């Protein structure tokens, strides 16, 4: 109780937590041994102050050892693409994953439990982890979902937080290449720095003016961006890979059908004027994906492979693929 | 829900809520739609954000129209000590209250349930309010104690929050002249706005360099005074009114006999060295008091008056007198 006490004391003085103080705090969260007020005002106090590199980089540590875990990791071409959740657009991510993947990279997906919208394209994800496991070695593509005590707080308080954060932060894979998207541009470089410290190899974080968790197809996206050791900022506009930029008119959804729908039409053949819209969108993201995965050597060559996987229709296919597969395994 | 999760975002954002807004959420946290994380949440985040004058009047507002009143504002000389709790000292304030009565004011002071001092100090606090105000305006000093839903969210932070503001804020019997301790200088000043836009006569804000939440024997005070309808900002050191300056040292006490000994010392005819340190402290203190109750016309006249009742014994007798009275009310 001291300890968290302290740290909240700490906080309201803009005191960074040491790697060893948010550890313990961290730790009792977990074990359950923090009250529901002390994690509300964790929560709003290290966001105001501003999560530092240590701060997360240490909660990172306590979550991931806390994870049933698995390790692909010896899988060439292996990413992640995952967001903290940022400022209602199609599932851009999980549309990205299987471009990904039929583009002949391995995605391993973290994701939060887009369930609803799997579920909806026939993806059976009453899967255990040796199934998930299957999926990602043998489809290109699988799609991991899970602490308790959290769960509460994070609904009541309905603000972006460290847990958003340690989201992306704790894939359970063994993935080392990550899209990740955060929720200001402020956290992009903090965030490329605790993956390095985590042991990651290449990542781009990223955070659009629009204020989307990922990259946007209506205005520039903040880069941080992790490789070779060393952490870069750029900025990027969708000019600079041969798209037209344009409004996110057509991208928001109301459910999850309405999600599956324009996804299918954005990665089929015949596509419509909005369903063209969205397949540069995804080809922004998934562009991203393939670069960082190393498939591609860079960004703008990662786009143009999205764009070819997403024109030609083999995503579209890679889904139907993975649905019969996962269909299969449950029986 | 909605307003608390919106307020709790805009406070994130360093957004300042309307009086509109606050009054919302502290009426929600007071009957009890308020959750213990959203509370914690709204502890700190306010905290850091810095309450503002419309916040912290606005809350002050709701909790004055839930408290169980009386009504003693016809009393000439009618003041109160009360401070939010600052950074173990002796008593201060509940020494200076029977000074401040002895010398011919009248103490309706507002206490946390100081509790255990008093009864040690034989004075039965097992009254109602009306038994309450029988001492007030019969023996001139009378000790206020009492919400619910943010007992356990105070405890578990141990920060100081608003909650700890709206103490002095809420006194229920009608007083108009205070002598106010605060837990930071930036606070001295919103916390006499605030006492302005709630009806207030005479107050002093204080807050001294060595964090007490009081004026200090040790250090100088940041005082914000409210007088004449206007506010004002001074500082004060001892000597201003020919006190010395002296350490804090002997006046800090393990528990609530240590306090009551020192105290009898300090109010008593013979006093020791500590004794005469004590004396002192509450000279400043209980000099604020007569000051600000209008008996006295400038502070330093207070301190003067204040201290002739110190060393003359009188306050000491005012104790007895009101434990006397007391145990005679419970029978
Ligand atoms: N944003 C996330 C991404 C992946 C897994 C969990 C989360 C989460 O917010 O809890
Ligand atoms: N500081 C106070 C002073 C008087 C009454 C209550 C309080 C309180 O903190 O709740």
């Amino acid at each position: 109780r001291a300890n968290i006490q302290q740290a909240l004391n700490h906080i309201t003085k803009n005191i960074h937590l040491t790697q060893a103080q948010m550890e313990d705090v961290m730790r009792s969260i977990m074990q359950g041994e923090a009250t529901e007020a002390q994690i509300g005002a964790l929560m709003m106090g290290l966001r105001m102050k501003g999560e530092s590199i240590d701060e997360i980089t240490a909660a990172a540590r306590v979550m991931r050892e806390l994870a049933i875990k698995i390790d692909v990791s010896d899988i060439q071409y292996l990413v992640d693409i995952v967001g903290t959740g940022g400022d209602n657009l199609f599932n851009v991510s999980t549309a990205s994953s299987f471009v990904i993947a039929a583009a002949g990279a391995t995605i391993a997906k973290h994701g939060n439990r887009s369930s609803d919208l799997l579920e909806q394209a026939g993806i059976n994800l009453d899967l255990d982890m040796q199934q998930t496991e299957r999926c990602i070695r043998e489809m290109g593509v699988g799609f991991l979902f899970a602490m308790k005590y959290a769960v509460g707080p994070r609904r009541e308080l309905g603000i972006r937080s460290i847990f958003n954060l340690l989201g992306p932060l704790t894939n359970p894979a063994g993935v080392k290449r990550f899209v990740i998207g955060v929720f200001s541009d402020e956290l992009c470089r903090p965030i490329a720095e605790v993956m390095k410290q985590l042991g990651a190899e290449h990542v781009m974080v990223v955070h659009s003016k629009d204020g989307l968790d990922e990259i946007s197809l209506a205005s520039q996206t903040y880069i941080a961006e992790l490789k070779n050791g060393e952490v870069t900022e750029w900025v990027l506009n969708p000019e600079d890979v041969n798209i037209p930029s344009q409004t996110l008119s057509g991208l928001i959804v109301e459910d999850s059908n309405a999600s599956l729908k324009l996804i299918k039409d954005a990665l089929g053949r015949k596509k419509s004027d909005i369903g063209e819209k969205a397949a540069n969108m995804i080809a922004l993201n998934a562009g991203a994906g393939i670069y960082v995965s190393g498939l591609a050597t860079s960004y703008k060559q990662g786009v143009a492979l999205a764009h070819d996987i997403i024109y030609g229709g083999q995503a579209l296919e890679k889904m139907s693929i993975l649905s019969e597969f996962t269909k299969a395994l449950k029986e």
